[PDB]
């Protein structure tokens, strides 16, 4: 674990993280995708050989020794706002678990089901807490991914809230 779990948040490439593991934001096809998926794909495409995995679900794939985490947000264009919440509460606690049974100390994780799987819906803090509620339980330093420079502010301001 870590001497001091902690949770950060970056304004920058989940590709270019400093964490012992990584978590995708995948689709249920082991596909390369878009967004974060894409650069997933250009930098451990070896993670994707039979990354398939429904939907509220993650499946681990080693690229050599670095665990890539695919973990399959709902889409919530197809999704009912109440089954879409219930599938991203549950792909979070499946993080949870193989953060847990890989044994590393850190995880960078990107907020699933928050860019072409919202459903045109802002849900920054909708997957922010169902990431916190399965990740609390953990003792990995968690290190949060975005792009956008005013979601960066939002999400380092909710990680100070709890202190
Ligand atoms: C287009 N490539 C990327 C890479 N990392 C990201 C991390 C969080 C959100 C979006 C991101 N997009
Ligand atoms: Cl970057
Ligand atoms: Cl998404
Ligand atoms: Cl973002």
């Amino acid at each position: 674990g870590a001497m001091a779990p902690s949770y950060r948040v970056k304004r920058m490439d989940i590709a270019k993280n400093d964490e012992e593991c990584v978590v995708n934001a995948a689709n249920p096809r082991g596909l390369p995708g878009d967004g974060v998926c894409k650069a997933v794909y250009k930098k451990w495409p070896e993670s994707f050989k039979n990354s398939a995995t429904p939907v509220g679900t993650a499946k681990t794939v080693m690229c050599g020794t670095y665990p890539v985490i695919h973990a399959v947000g709902p889409n919530f264009s197809n999704y009912t706002e109440s089954e879409g919440d219930r599938e991203l509460a549950a792909a979070y606690r499946e993080v949870a678990k193989e953060v847990t049974r890989l044994g590393v100390n850190s995880v960078a994780i990107p907020l699933l089901s928050t860019g072409v799987y919202s459903g045109g819906k802002d849900r920054l803090t909708q997957s922010l807490n169902h990431l916190f509620t399965a990740m609390d339980s953990t003792d990995a330093d968690v290190v949060i991914y975005c792009r956008d420079k005013e979601w960066e502010k939002k999400i380092s301001e909710a990680i100070q809230m709890r202190t």
